[PDB]
């Protein structure tokens, strides 16, 4: 997995340029959600689980 | 904007490597959603405005 750590703090949906949901595969074994900040094109990953991201897909 | 064009027709959830979802900015008035392929190069966007994306 890319993902080394998974960050539970919410985005800021304005913020955020682009989200990458990477289903679960062979080479990973769970799904991975990872955000690209506009700030200064930070990645981060996000919680599949959490609300605050279940939510973050349904606005979007 | 980088899709062109827009495709109503569902992925196979099996053949998706992954999918980018890219908010409206002052660069493209609309979200673009681009789904990866394992195979093939193949990327496909596809619709917003669909619930079965959403699938």
């Amino acid at each position: 997995c890319t993902c080394i750590s998974i960050s539970n703090q919410p985005v800021n949906p304005r913020s955020l340029e682009k989200l990458e949901i990477i289903p679960a595969s062979q080479f990973c074994p769970r799904v991975e959600i990872i955000a690209t900040m506009k700030k200064k094109g930070e990645k981060r990953c996000l919680n599949p689980e959490s609300k605050a991201i279940k939510n973050l897909l349904k606005a979007v």
